């Protein structure tokens, strides 16, 4: 089905290597549009907090059939300027999600907010490392498929 325009303000903007848009060559989403998508949760400890948090958010495999994501990466961008560059097959090959709550409330703008990527890192040894704290883009705003 076609993809519709957002009626609430954008905090989500894809781009790039893409076949279904609803503004201009972007996918467009608002808040509403994100949670109409269907959501998981991951519960795990990570560097940022101490102890075991709970994420809830949309997984970035349905969120890239429903744009059409015919790339091979992905590069997300922060509302400011953090850049960094996921392989699309991270998101097939693991269960990555694009969190929207932080222990069942919604993240501060401030903090980590609106928008945040996250792995499911203490389910496997291998999502412990660097690579996959660096590509745990937080406050994200633009992803762009290369
Ligand atoms: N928005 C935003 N998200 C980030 N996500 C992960 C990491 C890494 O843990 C390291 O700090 C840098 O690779 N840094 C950032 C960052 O600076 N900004
Ligand atoms: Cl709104
Ligand atoms: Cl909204
Ligand atoms: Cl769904
Ligand atoms: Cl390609
Ligand atoms: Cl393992």
């Amino acid at each position: 089905e076609k993809l519709p325009a957002p009626t609430g303000k954008p905090v989500l903007t894809i781009s790039g290597k893409i076949g279904n848009m609803n503004v201009g060559d972007k996918a467009v989403f608002d808040l509403a549009m994100l949670e109409k998508l269907g959501m998981k949760t991951i519960e795990t400890t990570t560097p940022w907090y101490t102890g075991k948090v709970r994420f809830d958010g949309i997984p970035l495999n349905k969120l890239m059939d429903l744009v059409g994501a015919k790339g091979t990466s992905a590069r997300v961008l922060a509302l400011n300027d953090y850049t960094t560059i996921i392989p699309i097959d991270d998101f097939y090959k693991f269960p990555v999600i694009m969190a929207l709550k932080m222990n069942g409330q919604y993240m501060r703008i401030r903090d980590k907010g609106p928008l945040f990527i996250v792995y499911p890192y203490d389910s496997s040894a291998e999502l412990q490392n660097q690579i996959y704290y660096s590509r745990s883009a937080w406050q994200v705003s633009k992803m762009i498929i290369e």
